[PDB]
């Protein structure tokens, strides 16, 4: 490299909750709000270890194994290097944060700034509250915290000193029994409003914890806090050449998940020295200081204490009153009617769930097949399904049991949707599927028409209340017959087939957008009007980005709203003048899917379960539709121009990794996610 | 049978419940307390049901099979009956306690007497918050309810009618995932406080639920419930020279476990029809017509709308004083001091749950062995039984898996414990181990020292709140040892064993008793001041009932507690003259047992954790021990003085099971539970 012609999709992935630390810093935030975004970063950065780092760990395991010609540790370190920067500006806001807080009459205090009255008022809290959920763990030889010691859970390793004598113990914090907030009595004035975290009472009733059955003169307290390495299965998803070729050393040398330990700063040598022996702390595990509070990720559910006024003002989710006209009968004779297009969280999610369980049970319903990628806890729609089974129609359920976390759970999915009589299919070991889709065919007089869901977002209800993602529902015959082959093609992929309509991944997908971008290409080379307007969570595939640096090159308007990591470089002098790139990071977090080609006038608008990521274009089953009724297809344009219209929340991509705000010029101050909120508001007022 | 010298277990079972319907009517006990009990009555039937009838079914089947002497359906008959009979009590109960309501302001209406206002509220209420929950399930000719239809939930099968035409689905009520008793919004004065059954907002809205996909020209809602009769196990316990010459036509016969069904008597018979079908009700399967509502048992839980008038006033459970003594610096130096006895609810079960987790952690503790019969939901024992194993204790629990309900429970209470080292053991097939109790060894400068528990209920955290039981926190080695006896007898039954203080069934038990019980009669015999006195649940066995007989008859004072079953009859001229028995059913179940025995007078005081039925004795491990404190001793005597003088809620037992009240004479007023609280409270009181 002499002038990176693209950007390390994990570099762009910090930069990009380096994006969500600024809304923690945003004092146009409510208070309270920002403090739960230090809770949402801390808790991407904890799943950015456990995942895309470990997949970069097996990814340099594998290329060094015979050698590698990539420079990995310029790009550890830069990781590394970036993640101290901002731990450091953690720090200052959260500080920042706690001082905000006084002046609101909020008070977080430790152990050390108690009342000679609220500690009393703390040891008997605590006895009556929380010594039950407290036994301390003796460290002997013997003991193995290895095993039983839990994942992710803080624990206070305590130091037992007696003379020169030196015990210790673990005290494990039940942040899952008890609220890890604890309010103390206001010592003088009524206007204070002061909290304490669980760890610190911990800390100041260690006496009280061990005055019973030991002897010491001191007691130190530490925290320390235990993860593990995502097991191995996104890194095989890869393994082509590689894995039909490869070494018995590099498949026990790439499966050995190691294990990451975090303690205090302070914590004597001798304690970690106990407990690296204690955990196995081999040479590709990591031992890592790093402050008195872990798990800040508990800060996402930090309590409003004060006024209305420190929480955002709730935007209600809107109903698609097109559902609740007199003249339907039901979903589908709405649907039948018109295609629908819902875009969450702006819309309820109730919607979709509503039909799913219309279709459970309506007499005319003979087949409903859907996919699972990652649903919610005890799903109303696994349910349904059950309870379409019992109502004897033929249920099929495609369950992606290969997710990313809400996977071990769509495991279980399966003992009950199979003894209820639910087809399940399962995802082939090393290919997942993304599609958001579900097919119901029902009887309407004689005829089976088919009804389908195509979806950005999965069908999670908690989900839906917090990302955007579109749903279209539609009998559309040139949708819903594709729609039915995807389904055919996932049971057997052995068959041969073509879609005309749809794009799906790995079957049209690559060949589908390069001749989109070609024909963008070769429009502008003629002087036609032409452009390319994508909306993904991350681009970063080589041969799209390429694609797209020569659509710029050759006259082609690109324009980008990418949330999470994005390779491409924008405004590289003769590369990329044309590409104008932006992330919105707000309240809602952005993750529906577009795809908008000029088409020499003839707008094409896509939308999709894939982001421009190789695997999302090679190695799964994704699936991107375009919108054939023209109300819908401006729908979305106006709802995309209202997005690169933002100038509050919208953020500039450069190769400086800046996060540099869009200034707004004269142009009207809008913030799209509230803009948005009233067009979609507007559409749905009283016809 | 010319004179019924015993009485059957099942009519005084049902005599027992009986005496719960008369709180339920005693105007004495707030009004929602008596609504709750209305609760309870139903509950104690089902359980009835599902156990106590469910064993008598295989009793008189075992009998027939080569033929049975007694008159089997003379009992079955009373039993049917009784229960009919209390069936019209009930209900006389429910409507007068409707009224009772009405006059508090609290008014419990159905689906036709809703204001046309809160009829709206309701179909608002109902797609808001119940259709989601609600899935109507259309029987058809190959739908099968056999399998997927829930035990014990309440369906509302709904006839569809359409001209001639008429279909069938079935609604759940979902009472698990919502309030069974909704409020309405008060039509017009503020006075009121409506509220209305879920099942009747189904009845209300079952129109909003077909319509969508319906045609018809009336709507009709049967209320049903299906039970199931429980495992045969009880039954198998007892099978001795039976089945060790048992045919394969009475295996097949006994452990077939047949289908209740009870419906609301409209239920058009087609439809009834329909459901037997689908339900493979048999010979021995059983149809019931019902009345509109079932699952009474969720009364148990009728909020209290009104002022704390209809509720009881709470009894603030107390600490033994004794424990927090600042002279002792944890729960060893307190017992080690002097014996301890606590009697719940009146006393907390935390100090039992402090004293084990402190032996979870205390570095002195070398081991813990403990009985689980029945546990709480995740009982905090079974999580320091865990951190005791991984704290290096030797750890051995003994799981009665074989208990009565909470049984499939205490299955999964081992993969756990035994996982983190705890060596477990289990009940030997028919054989329960009904023992409360737990050591604990540990050093004590040297020395091995022993605490031990004996308690008369189990380790349950919610029972030790309803249920009145003792609790032995004891370190005096005489019982301690024999205590260590009783835990080897259960890993090793092989070796001989014998006790020189504690009763322990089945090796003590009758020979013991009897011992005592002949030891009166000869003192009486003799001119000697003589008594036997005894507190038990149940009363039953043959041999036991004969010898107390034999000990009025003897002159022998005998009086009895006895709060369940009681087969004894008492004051039969020349047969019981001088037995005197009553039973005490009130706010709190007396649950505790004890036998005291005059002893020349030189008094003899045990608790036990068996009852006086056969099963207790020959069929299963229990433990009695005596009160070698004095002043322990006294206390108890000091109780049972004040539960035999109850002239409140105190019934006699009689041969009629009139469950007439004890006439109060000229002597004080006394309520045994309230009383006895002021005595443990007038105990707690400050050195
Ligand atoms: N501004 C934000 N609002 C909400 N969650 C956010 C935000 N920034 C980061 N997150 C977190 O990042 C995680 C999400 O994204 P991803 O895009 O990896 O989600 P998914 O839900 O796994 O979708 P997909 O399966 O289609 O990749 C979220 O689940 C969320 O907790
Ligand atoms: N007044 C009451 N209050 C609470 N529960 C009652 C009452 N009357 C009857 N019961 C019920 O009847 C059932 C049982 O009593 P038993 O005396 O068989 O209980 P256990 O606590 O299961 O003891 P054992 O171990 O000897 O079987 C209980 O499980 C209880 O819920
Ligand atoms: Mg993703
Ligand atoms: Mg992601
Ligand atoms: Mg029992
Ligand atoms: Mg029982």
């Amino acid at each position: 490299g002499q002038e990176k012609l693209y950007i390390e999709k994990e570099l762009s992935w910090l930069s990009f909750n380096e994006r969500v630390l600024q809304e923690a810093a945003d004092k146009s935030n409510p208070l309270i709000e920002r403090m739960r975004f230090l809770g949402i970063y801390s808790n991407n950065l904890d799943e950015f270890y456990k995942v895309r780092f470990a997949e970069l760990k097996r990814r340099i395991i594998i290329s060094e194994e015979q050698g590698s010609n990539s420079h990995s540790r310029h790009l550890l370190g830069k990781i590394q290097s970036r993640v101290l920067k901002a731990d450091q500006e953690f720090d200052g806001l959260y500080n920042e944060l706690l001082l905000e807080m006084a002046r609101n009459q909020i008070f977080l205090i430790n152990e050390r700034q108690l009342s000679v009255n609220q500690q009393n008022w703390l040891r008997h809290y605590f006895k009556q509250y929380l010594r039950q959920h407290i036994t301390p763990i003796l460290i002997n030889p013997d003991t193995d915290l290895v095993q039983f010691l839990k994942d992710d859970y803080t624990y206070l390793a305590v130091e037992i000193i007696r003379g020169d004598t030196i015990r210790y113990a673990l005290l494990e914090i039940p942040s899952d029994k008890v609220p890890r907030f604890v309010n103390l009595p206001p010592e003088a004035p009524r206007r204070r409003k002061p909290m304490i975290l669980l760890d610190n009472i911990l800390r100041y009733c260690l006496d009280d914890i061990f005055k019973g059955f030991f002897d010491y003169d001191a007691l130190n307290a530490y925290s320390m806090k235990m993860t593990r390495d995502a097991e191995y299965d996104l890194v095989h998803e890869m393994e082509a050449s590689l894995m039909e070729l490869m070494s018995s050393s590099l498949k026990q040398r790439l499966t050995a998940e190691p294990v990451r330990f975090v303690y205090q700063r302070d914590m004597p040598n001798a304690l970690v020295e106990v407990l690296r022996e204690k955990l196995t702390i081999s040479r590709y595990d990591s031992i890592v200081p790093g402050g008195r509070y872990h798990n800040f990720k508990d800060f996402i559910n930090f309590p409003n204490v004060g006024k209305a006024n420190l929480v955002n003002k709730p935007l209600p989710r809107l109903r698609h009153i097109w559902f609740d006209k007199a003249q339907f009968r039901n979903g589908f004779d709405a649907i039948r009617e018109r295609d629908v297009l819902l875009y969450y969280p702006y819309h309820t999610f109730e919607h979709v769930l509503e039909l799913l369980r219309q279709a459970s049970f309506d007499p005319s319903v003979l087949a409903i097949k859907i996919n699972i990628y990652r649903v919610a806890k005890d799903s109303r729609i696994i349910d349904s399904m059950i309870h379409a089974a019992h109502n004897g129609k033929k249920v099929t359920v495609v369950v992606e049991l290969q997710a990313r976390f809400d996977e071990e759970a769509n495991i279980h999915w399966a003992k009950r949707l199979t003894e209820a009589g639910v087809h399940v299919i399962f995802s082939a070991p090393g290919l997942k599927i993304h599609a958001k889709l579900f097919l119901i065919s029902r009887k309407e007089n004689g005829e089976v028409v088919r009804y389908a869901h195509i979806g950005t977002g999965n069908f999670n209800e908690k989900t839906a209340r917090l990302y955007t993602d579109y749903s279209l529902l539609t009998a559309d015959a040139r949708i819903t017959n594709e729609v039915r082959r995807v389904f055919n093609f996932i049971e057997n992929p052995y068959r041969p087939v073509t879609f005309d309509y749809l794009m799906v991944s790995p079957q049209n997908s690559r060949r589908l957008l390069y001749e989109m971008v070609d024909r963008e290409i070769a429009n502008a080379q003629q002087g036609l009007p032409s452009g390319i307007t994508l909306k993904l969570n991350n681009l970063v595939d080589k041969g799209l980005v390429d694609r797209l640096y020569a659509a710029s090159s050759s006259g082609v308007p690109v324009n980008l709203l990418v949330r999470g990591m994005c390779s491409l470089i924008p405004n590289l002098e003769g590369i990329s003048d044309n590409i104008r790139a932006i992330s919105i990071v707000d309240r809602y977090l952005e993750h529906d899917r577009v795809y908008i080609f000029e088409n020499g006038g003839d707008k094409k608008v896509y939308l999709s379960s894939a982001d421009w990521m190789t695997r999302n274009i090679d190695y799964r089953i994704e699936v991107a539709t375009p919108l054939l009724d023209p109300r819908l297809k401006q729908r979305v344009l106006d709802i995309i121009d209202i997005l690169f219209s933002d100038t509050v929340k919208a953020r500039y991509i450069d190769k400086e990794l800046s996060n540099r705000y869009v200034p707004r010029g004269n142009r009207r101050k809008v913030r799209a996610q509230l803009a948005i909120y009233d067009y979609i508001k507007s559409l749905e007022q009283p016809e």
